[PDB]
């Protein structure tokens, strides 16, 4: 992994996406905002918003929707750290 990314090393990494490895040597690919993995596939969601389920957000971030209705996603609970999305957040 370079020096230590942490990042998957060959999982399933669709492109418009992010992908990180676990400390277990496990690994995770996880989409953009404007990206939702469904059936393995990844496309753009729009649609997705706080009024849904994280408009792309990750399992520990906050959805706050801006003045134009875009779902941001921003994962800070303490010691967190968001990853470029936020989409997964050590």
């Amino acid at each position: 992994t370079m020096s230590s990314e942490h990042t998957c090393i060959d999982t399933n990494v669709p492109d418009n996406a992010a992908c990180y490895r676990y400390l277990d040597g496990t690994e995770e690919w996880r989409c953009l905002l404007t990206f939702k993995e469904e059936g393995g596939k990844c496309v753009p969601a729009s649609n997705v918003t706080c009024k849904d389920n994280n408009g792309g957000c990750a399992p520990e971030a906050e959805c706050k929707m801006t003045d134009s209705n875009k779902i941001v996603c921003k994962c800070t609970k303490e010691g967190s750290e968001p990853l470029f999305e936020g989409v997964f957040c050590s």
